[PDB]
């Protein structure tokens, strides 16, 4: 009955269209904050930023006033879309095909004509996302808002701090910050300011993810390929293993196909990290080839160089601390027998070849092993955040 | 006749704005339930349930009220959306990207007021999943609903008992229940309550699926890289087995990764157990290429060091309860013979070395099968609802 | 000008919140008939049924009535939504996020006020799908129709049997046939009938894809593993075959991934299949690292077993038919030939465990080969509708 | 001024539910055309096709008529959707979840009476997709357009012919044309007919991307299994090669599954041939075993078969046109040379059986080059369309 | 006050439906331009142009001006869609399933009439994709919009210079430039042109991604085919590195897949040099059996040829610089002596076999360096763009 007759006298004369203020030369005061619930996604090839966000939004309307008094019971009331007036604050940088994400609810006022609109929304905003140091990459996305038509004399937004307590962790980010900053804006033509509000929402990127599903299975393949130098030549499944340990690593490679971003602004460091590896298990499997040449080679070829017997035999090898009818019977015994020693001369020439095959396995060992380990603890200790991520999610 | 002169009386001056109580500070009492009928999706990338569910409203409308002796035949009257006052009851921690899920139906009301509101809706709440313990994880999603707008003076939110008589089961997760839990809240600046209700929706994870197509397939591929240590040396093929249990393993990764989370709030327990597995199956083609060095060592090379012979060929062994013209004549054929007496000595430091990878390899087979069936067992047994699920689910 | 004057006349005091019922206690009745022109999707993840349907309703408007001598060439109105009463006639068991999935076209009069309306849609429904038999499996999906506020003493809801006259056949399902039934439902409180049409759309999977693109593929895989029994064991490719068939059907497996359902209600009979086949091709790969322990037995090692040489050498060999100077020159050429019959020693018990190695590979072979085939017949011709199936889809 | 009277005077009365016709017994002739301007999507799966077009219908509405003279400078005055009266045509096979894909524009109007509708749209149509000779198929889908409401003596609808002067060529498809046909419908009742007008877009399936992505990498890989027979089985990779090729080609199967439809209505002629090259790689290594066999045949089994001797070693080989003291020192010498004697009898059994292997191979070479040659050519020559597509394509 | 004063006033009696011009023969100037933000997507599949873009618009309204002395402090005035006129300019070439994707804002009017409209949308473009030069292709979209309805004597559409100060740069695509180009259209009814402004979005596709996720990994795999030719004939590995690395591309093609475009308007150039790439690797599988019949040729099978001794030993190697008792003791010793003669005979043709072979292996070593490196460098270096590309993105 008091709330109906309320009702009745509110919307009398009311026009939705007019800024609510009682000097029309006078500015309206809104206060813009919002309250950040969840980081939905961080979409790196769409450069969109997908957040579930509580908008909130505070003004005086000068003509929704009544004394309670004359209303008794009647504290508040409650308006639906298109009958009040409202703030046209948008997000400037909405990557949404609708553009307004926010849900319409209800403005609430009290007798003194404070209004509150809290519309919610699952926002999308364009953030250039910056992958670098993918996985260890920290991204600052601003939601920038705004009046779409009044400027700073007309609707004077400030901000309020933005609220975080209803904030739900996310899996795949650390949530750093989401300071806000009012700034104002001048056109060449007058002195009139345009604010907007900027929350910048602040992320780290969590590591523990890529580190078990990618580091572990590409570091443990990246290892199996500097056993070959350990396997023997005789095994005959050199070229197996680390053939193999390459097309394990092609397999890898489509996982990390569907992870990785698809950007040319820059190199990230976790294609720095699998690319490095890639050449490392190629060159393996050259040196592998290389090495069955020394092993392999004809006895009955080129005499090993002096460059090669000095360079492997004696330096490397050290450094690695390896180190009437009778006569006739008599003739054809003495083929025989010198045949066999030259059987064993070629035996002994082709163990030659073959220590300097397992020489150069050492030493290929070695080389390999250390540009493995500084390309993984460079590349990885490289990323600016790498010190914290590590302590953070470890 | 009768029907359409109430529907024209119950209009009049009737303001869908307006809370529809007799006395403006009496509270108007709504009961809210809901009805279960199927779990849609757990979604654990963008934390979010998706549920069939139709809500449940009663309230009563002070205004909507006839005798029915005064139109005999007309019971009931139904309006649609935006003609009566309706509660605004939302799903506050909703992740849908329109907020509002509900198909707005007609509200009923009988000749005494009593209004029935049956929206249905494909609802998305905003759910933590935690998969700690995946495959065998345990979800509690709350779905926290309460009026937008009207404090507990205005709107007194009661709560009745979830309906699940028309639930569908699901094929990926149990229903454990969904006990509801009526809720007062308060602010500092008054006494006034602003209730909710919410229920947890809790939820088990069907784990069939996950035992035949994981852990079978990758069981079997952990047993084959044990299946190493029995193959002979002289195959050949012994890093061709180990090697390509790996690749399949690889292969096996991808398959993994559709299914597996991507989080780090934890390492789920399926990543620990098919972490383990690629360690244990790429440290058998460590302990491969180890025992082929020993196969193949070169007769000419260390000999065999007494700890290598007193540890592998004697107590590892007994553990494993293993164990003129005529004168150049002889000197030419004294040379052959000779020769064969050396080639046989050789021959028989490469079956001492042969025997000691034996060894080798009967060792590690023991080894690695108690370490592989330690790792299933406890990995796969540490969850706390393992044999609850293996009770339910096989 | 008639049409003109008779849409003036028809809506005078017309209120579409009225059933159109000239006594309001007695019925309207609603004949409800749909035409099915499309099975669109079966969804087993998300239990949903997607199917293109023409709804069919009938009823009379007591209002909507004209003479058509007094509007000569008028004799048949159109409404769009809103302007006059419609049945709320809803898709009970809807899994689609508007929850309505018809597109409301107009509602057809003519003067003696039969109405007639032909909402199209893209319907989804809710339908448990048993994939038990899969791809065997047929489903029976129901379509639950009934108003959502009028019992049967309002709205009498009549059934008319479907049309599937313009039915577009699918690729994927037979249509068996789309009965209804109209089933009354009571409330305790009341003797009033609550009408629902049921229509159970009934539809058989075709087998034909899976055949061709599963069946055959993997028996193909499933008889190159059993290859390996008749490969020698000197090709020194024994493991090869056999672990690069096993990693052939590891990435097979990943193609199955994708069409398998993902369930734990039961084991899909393709997953019995399949699962069947990494079996027997494992155990394949088991019995060859037997073999080959046998093929290279150590000649000075454990003497063939009295049970070994009796089971394989005569009984299953038997069952598969497969069966001073001078003197000094004496001692000196005594002893290589010595050595030659020693050596010849050796190879003779080298050959006996080669040819048990070779029965062992004959008894794998038929074991294997009969394993196989009856696990294959055995498990597809489980199914209940599997002779029908071949017969209609091959 | 003379415009704003214009637009005031034409909806004086005028009810948008009117047929606009000045004698309501005659029909309302609409000319309905349209215009295509891409095909977006012919997905075999959904069974859908999707276009974007450009409907076009002209109709006289006799109440929208002024005199120019009398409104200078106002030859034209337009509509928005809900204001004038439209006809109802929509495309009766659409498969959209709207059902109706038209973005309803203004409709223009000259002083005449003249409407112009020109809706624009993204339309989704039901189209039987036939795959049976996919890549060479080609689709005839129905576009099927008529009131949904009047009959022809209502709703006359004509038809103009289809426009493609603003069509986009595809990548994907050919367009053949575009034919319409203005049909008429009989009912048992009555005589009127109802008309519909039905554009059969006609498109050819462009196949240069099948012929390079898919053929040449199947021919290539289905040459390299032929390539066995030319490897010497001393080699000792002939199952290596076979089977590894065999295991690419499982690996290829995984990208032919994206593009291959997924039907059971018939065979496609690229599920033949990709299934028939399955087959002949798979009975490669079949016969790849069975040389083997030959080839590391026992010098000391079964000796070779007269047809084994007489078939290989002479038909088919020639077809391919092949081809005190001293004693018992002369006792141990002797048996040293006998003992030679018989290995190099054995030897020569085994070079009998290595070139029975050989000619094996040749065999097999020819043989399974012709079926692959007379296979590949006979399943893509089969296709009615085959040397049209390619005249077009390459 | 005077606010609500205006906003009365201007309504009084303003048709939305009108076209605002104070004479209604003259011509309505409307100023259009956009402001491109982002380019979000180039979807070569669908031809669709995905763009973040504001839309300019500028016109006068004749009916919507005041005199601001009178209404003091209230210089501008706001409507929504629907309450005032809008020029009715649309996308022609619009991609988007709803065909407009502008969010209707407010549109701002100052006190002489001055009215702007700044839609702003997601817009989605039909564009031909031309992908020949793909990844060094470079894409023209127009952006064509234009009155729906009005010609240029009603509408007068002019062009004023695109907005690029707010764009963020894309990673994915350089933006060229964005010029506009206003072009009038003639009917031959008439002389009235129709005017349009195109917007033509020129844009170059980045190169890094694709040079370091697909050249690197593809040359790399490629260079290890020709790593076989440096390989021994006697390690047994030859084929195994060559058909594991040919598989590993074949794994590669399904990550090449993804990203690929699905035409038959051309080859794109990328997949020349795939395809290429897989020509050359499947060759080098070719020469290496024909390497290994040169090896593995059996001595006492058809002499070398003149031409094969000629071509590879002499010439092609020189190129390559390369290079009573005791009677019948006698017999059995001769026998012994002279098989081991025959055994060195056959030995040494032998040799003469594998040295053609290593002959071979270099020449293949060579040509297909050089046909790698050809093939490289002359695809790749074919593309228009290559050193810009190159020099921008490296
Ligand atoms: C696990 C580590 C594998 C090696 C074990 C040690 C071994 O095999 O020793 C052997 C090799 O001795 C070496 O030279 C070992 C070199 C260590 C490996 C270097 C790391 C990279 C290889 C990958 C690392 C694993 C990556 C994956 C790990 C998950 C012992 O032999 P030795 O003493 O050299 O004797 C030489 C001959 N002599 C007796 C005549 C002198
Ligand atoms: C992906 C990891 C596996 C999760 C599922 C665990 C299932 C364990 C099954 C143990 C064996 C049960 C046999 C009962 C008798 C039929």
């Amino acid at each position: 009955e008091f709330q109906r007759k309320l009702y009745k006298e509110l919307v009398k004369n009311y026009n939705p269209l007019e800024r609510p203020v009682a000097n029309d030369s006078q500015p309206l005061t809104v206060y813009f904050s919002l309250s950040l619930l969840q980081i939905m996604d961080v979409d790196e090839k769409n450069q969109v930023l997908t957040t579930n966000i509580w908008l909130q939004m505070s003004w005086t309307d000068h003509y929704l006033q009544w004394n309670v008094s004359e209303y008794p019971g009647v504290k508040t009331v409650r308006f639906p879309d298109g009958q009040i007036w409202k703030p046209d604050i948008l997000l400037y940088n909405s990557a949404d095909e609708r553009f307004d994400a926010t849900f319409h609810t209800n403005v609430l006022v009290n007798s003194s004509g404070h209004c509150q609109y809290l519309p919610p929304g699952i926002f999308k905003s364009s953030c250039y996302i910056d992958v670098r140091w993918f996985p260890f990459d920290v991204q600052h996305c601003k939601l920038k808002f705004g009046s779409w038509s009044y400027g700073g004399w007309s609707l004077d937004l400030q901000m309020q701090e933005a609220d975080i307590s209803g904030y739900i962790p996310n899996g795949e980010w650390d949530l750093v910050g989401i300071p806000g900053k009012r700034s104002e804006r001048f056109y060449e033509c007058c002195k009139e300011p345009y604010p907007d509000v900027t929350f910048t929402v602040t992320m780290r990127r969590r590591t523990l993810y890529y580190g078990l599903n990618l580091l572990i299975p590409c570091v443990l393949i990246s290892a199996l390929a500097l056993l070959v130098f350990l396997l023997p030549a005789d095994s005959g499944e050199k070229i197996s293993l680390g053939i193999t340990v390459l097309l394990s690593l092609t397999v890898f490679m489509l996982l990390v196909a569907e992870i990785m971003p698809a950007t040319s602004d820059s190199v990230p460091l976790i294609a720095q990290y699998f690319a490095s590896t890639m050449i490392i298990v190629g060159l393996s499997v050259v040196v592998t080839v290389i090495v069955l040449q020394y092993h392999h080679h004809d006895p009955d070829g080129g005499k090993m160089p002096k460059w090669t017997r000095v360079i492997l035999l004696n330096w490397c090898a050290w450094f690695l601390r390896m180190k009437p009818d009778l006569a006739k019977i008599l003739e054809e015994v003495r083929y025989i027998a010198n045949r066999f020693r030259c059987q064993d001369e070629s035996e002994a020439v082709c163990s030659e070849w073959k220590f300097a095959a397992c020489v150069v396995d050492r030493l290929c060992l070695m080389a390999f092993s250390v540009f493995t380990i500084i390309c993984t603890i460079g590349i990885l200790m490289s990323a600016p955040n790498f010190v914290e991520a590590v302590s953070k999610d470890f």
